[PDB]
């Protein structure tokens, strides 16, 4: 069920305090141009203002649409520490202009990123060919299509980080590129309600 999907799951990768008052779940393709721009220009201030400060727990979930993006989503699993995993996805978004737009199977950009992060070639090769990880990514994607009605990206669910509450998923959904002021409005209002409730 959708309500069960909009909580931290045991295999989710987390960023920020697991017990933060607010929860943001994002689904996005790593090769999405507008997502890349959002991650370059808006997300860093969201992280500084709400994640680093313990106000909001962030959960990124992959939604790959192509070879590039699925292989990249797979390679992200070579990065275990929460900051490393986030920094890998950030590097892929930041490097979007550097894919090969003619040979869509060319993964030279991922070779670059792996080298810069000192990931050994044996680990790289294992991660980029790991069928168990590929299957998890594509099943989590089909589950989001089925249960949450996702088509385009980025999509965001922003809600109180309370496992006991029932909320209709479309009421906490935000789609597409949003400027910083949009999210600060939404998150500040939710946080204020969260704190009152917690006291």
């Amino acid at each position: 069920t959708s309500n069960e999907l909009l909580l931290p799951l045991p295999n989710d990768k987390l960023l920020g305090d697991p017990k933060a008052p607010i929860l943001m779940i994002e689904y996005a393709s790593l090769t999405c141009y507008h997502c890349s721009l959002f991650h370059r220009n808006v997300f860093p201030k969201i992280k500084e203002k709400y994640i680093d400060t313990g106000k909001m727990l962030y959960i990124f979930r992959h939604f790959p649409l192509d070879y590039r993006g699925l292989k990249a989503a797979m390679l992200s699993h070579c990065y275990e520490k929460q900051e490393d995993y986030f920094n890998f996805n950030k590097a892929v978004f930041n490097s979007i202009d550097s894919w090969n737009y003619y040979n869509l199977s060319d993964l030279t950009l991922l070779q670059r990123i792996a080298a810069l992060s000192n990931l050994k070639q044996d680990a790289f090769n294992q991660c980029i060919n790991d069928k168990k990880i590929m299957d998890k990514i594509v099943n989590d994607k089909s589950l989001a299509i089925n249960k949450l009605g996702i088509t385009a990206t980025p999509i965001f669910f922003i809600k109180l980080n309370d496992d006991k509450s029932y909320i209709e998923h479309n009421k906490v959904k935000h789609g597409g590129y949003k400027e910083l002021k949009y999210f600060t409005n939404v998150i500040d209002k939710l946080y204020g309600k969260a704190i009152v409730k917690l006291e």
